[PDB]
């Protein structure tokens, strides 16, 4: 799959991004690679921000579905018109599919500005589509009218970021050691179960259900490890407990201010669902996950929702994630280009013992 290595860019906090072709004759366009959605949505029109567009106008291929989609979210929106064209991705598989596309006519604090993406690939599954579960997503229909296997994996590296988005397969040279698999609760977002957190290797003792209030999931499209508030301070009691070299203000822990240089921070380990009752396993990212620079300084990188869990980039860019769709569960390992220091690597490592795994799921 060493055609597929390497094709992720972006910049630091601005998302991961593919080159994608759309529309005959091709439309070459840089779309994010979001796991937390299921729309392929693109911008359709000069808005300033916008390197390109997809035009319509140009693609023989196209075809009107004569329906719009709206879609309102914290804190924006993007809306526009839906349709379907020829879509394929010059550094992954060499298949062309007839895919629904959102083209985007609309838009409020959506694209970025200073970005180099005019799109985003929602990776997710049909149930939170929009308008409906009706709207086949992208993977979906490639999947569909293709050989391509049903899966696919993410190496997320981290001012210019750089990753491998391998569909349809899995890349050994992407990761050390072995692959250790979670299950996909239920196809909708990337759902996990977390079953224990330790930080510094000390359990929080939380009942694990609240790891999960109302839900987990793995998203490429958010960059902060985000946690449930309750789960949130408990978390933040004993990083700032296991922290206790320097001073850091309140605000800080959001966050608002950046330590500056010319080992105090533990390390975070979550506790994942087994393959097998009663076994879990365990990744560990260290502090240069949860502390990403601004613009030696750094700021920090977990936060609260009320959405649930957020395995977003601070976890992604320490490991070797796979979507293994066809099996419903998602492979973590040990990624090979995670930046690490002397004393410490982040690691996936099992088996271990956990009882009433079910129990941590929330209903
Ligand atoms: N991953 C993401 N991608 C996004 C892309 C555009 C706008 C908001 C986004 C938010 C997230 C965070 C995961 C999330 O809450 N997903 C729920 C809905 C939100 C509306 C779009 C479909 C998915």
């Amino acid at each position: 799959f060493v055609e597929m290595v390497d094709n992720l860019r972006g910049k630091s906090g601005q998302g991961y991004y593919v080159e994608m072709t759309v529309g005959s004759p091709p439309q070459t366009l840089n779309i994010l690679v979001d796991t937390g959605s299921s729309n392929f949505a693109v911008g359709a029109a000069p808005h300033p921000f916008l390197h390109r567009y997809y035009q319509r106008q140009l693609s023989s291929t196209y075809r009107d579905l004569r329906k719009g989609v709206y879609v309102p979210y914290t804190q924006g929106k993007w809306e526009g018109e839906l349709g379907t064209d020829l879509v394929s991705i010059p550094h992954g598989p060499n298949v062309t599919v007839r895919a629904n596309i959102a083209a985007i006519t609309e838009s409020d604090k959506f694209f970025i500005n200073g970005s180099n993406w005019e799109g985003i690939l929602g990776l997710a599954y049909a149930e939170i589509a929009r308008p409906d579960d009706s709207l086949e997503p992208f993977f979906d229909s490639l999947v569909k009218q293709t050989h391509v296997p049903n899966l696919f994996s993410l190496q997320l590296c981290g001012a210019s970021v750089g990753g491998s988005m391998i569909i349809g397969g899995i890349d050994h040279s992407l990761y050390t050691g072995s692959l250790w698999y979670t299950p996909i609760r239920r196809e909708w977002y990337y759902e996990v179960i977390i079953v224990r957190v330790e930080i510094n290797g000390q359990d929080l003792k939380m009942d694990c259900k609240e790891y999960n209030y109302d839900k987990s999931i793995v998203d490429s499209g958010t960059t902060n490890l985000r946690l449930p508030k309750k789960v949130f301070e408990a978390a933040v009691k004993s990083i700032k407990a296991a922290s206790s070299t320097e001073k850091f203000p309140d605000g800080f822990w959001l966050g608002e201010q950046l330590v500056c240089w010319q080992n105090i921070f533990p390390v975070i380990s979550l506790y994942l669902m087994g393959e097998v009752t009663n076994q879990s396993f365990r990744i560990t990212i260290l502090p240069q996950q949860y502390l990403r620079p601004v613009e030696d300084c750094y700021k920090f990188a977990i936060s609260q929702s009320s959405t649930g869990t957020v395995m977003g980039a601070v976890i992604m860019e320490g490991f070797y994630v796979v979507f293994d769709r066809a099996r419903k569960r998602i492979g973590f390992a040990v990624s090979a280009c995670h930046v690490h220091d002397e004393f410490r690597t982040a690691a996936v490592e099992g088996p271990f013992v956990t009882l009433d795994m079910e129990d941590c799921g929330y209903n």
